[PDB]
Parts: structure tokens; sequence; C-alpha cells
């Protein structure tokens, strides 16, 4: 429970799924997958409503303070964002968000271990040790969920989003499970899960 305390309480906020290039969101340093918008100018975003939308519009072209919780670092931070209509893309922030809880979010990751040569994993470009699977086309909330998807994608392309500790960013991976492949399992990579196999929490010193 030794979790950073959230000003205004609770564990819900706005999960950043996507950040458009050169958006106000990108300039403020929002990272997809890991960041939850917790508050804006001190107003706690603990309800799925229009307060964020409305406070951005009110402050168009002006800077605004945001509190952000990261499921990567497990820390809160404050950042400045300037909502804008003048950058070419869609939205004042340029982000897609889903209102949900960040509680336990840092547990939902599957660490890529060794990757056997020429396996479905290698063909997809999964990288040993440095890659962590963190999402898919559907939500993945339980240890089993990655494997449920693998099992139902026998001989089918399965999209995964993967974080890499060398690049410190996430990328789309297409893998095709193949139980006939003639090395171990369906993937031909080991997968680590749980306390010792979460994202390293200090990408920067
Ligand atoms: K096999």
């Amino acid at each position: 429970s030794q979790s950073v305390e959230i000003p205004g309480g609770g564990t819900e906020g706005y999960h950043v799924l996507r950040v458009q290039e050169n958006s106000p969101g990108h300039r403020a340093g929002l990272e997809p997958f890991f960041d939850f918008i917790v508050s804006i100018n001190g107003s706690r975003l603990n309800k799925d409503n229009d307060t964020l939308k409305d406070l951005l519009k009110a402050n168009v072209e002006k800077p605004v303070k945001m509190l952000i919780y990261s499921s990567k670092t497990l820390e809160l931070r404050e950042t400045s964002v300037t909502p804008s209509n003048l950058w070419g893309g869609q939205g004042l922030l340029g982000v897609s968000i889903r209102f949900c809880s960040f509680d336990g979010a840092n547990e939902n990751v599957w660490h890529v271990l060794e990757v056997e040569s020429n396996s479905p994993a290698a063909l997809a470009g999964l990288r040993p040790h440095s890659d962590y699977i963190i999402g898919a086309d559907t939500v993945m909330n339980e240890s089993e969920d990655l494997f449920s998807l693998i099992e139902t994608h026998e001989a089918k392309p399965l999209k995964l989003y993967v974080y890499n500790t060398d690049t410190d960013n996430c990328r789309e991976v297409i893998i095709t499970p193949n139980s006939a492949w003639g090395g171990e399992g369906d993937l031909g990579c080991g997968i680590g899960y749980g306390y010792l196999h979460r994202i390293p929490t200090r990408p920067f010193e």
C-alpha cells in the first residue's frame, strides 16, 4: 500500500492511450500507456465527465498545470501544458484518454525473456530481456489475459504494444502464435511475470 499519496484522494484519472506527434500533449511530455492525468490547475479529475475538456477550452493557448501519475515510475509529477487549436492535429491536447483506475496498472506487464531463433517471437521482432508487453487491441488486466489472447490467436496475427528499456518508448508488434513451430510453446520466448518482472522504475537519474 506504500503508494504515492494522490492529492484529492482516490485512484482514478485519465489514462493516456495515444499522444499525437507535436501536440501540446507531446510537448508537455505525456507518455502513452504509463501516464494518468490526475488533476488540472488543482481540480481533481476523479469523475468521467467534461471538466478536463472544459478547463482546457477555457485556457486555450494559455499554460495549465497538470498532475500526472505514472505506472512506469510509480511517481506523481507536475507538468505544464498549453492547450491549443493551432498545431494541425485533432483536439486541444492531441491525446486519446480513457477514465479508469491506475491502481495495480504497473502489474499488467509481461516481460520478454530469452527469444529462440526463428520463432514466432523472433519473426515478430520481440527483443530478449529489454521488451515488456504492455497492451493489446483489448484490455489486459490479469496474468492470464496475455495467454488467453495467445491461445485464441493460433495461426492469426495478434497486435501487441511493447515497451523497450533501450528506447524507453512503446511500439506496435504483430506476432502470429504457432503451436506447430518446432521449438518450445506457441511463441518461442520465455515470459516473466510478477514482482521481479515489471518495468524498471528509473529510466532517468
Ligand atoms: K511448438
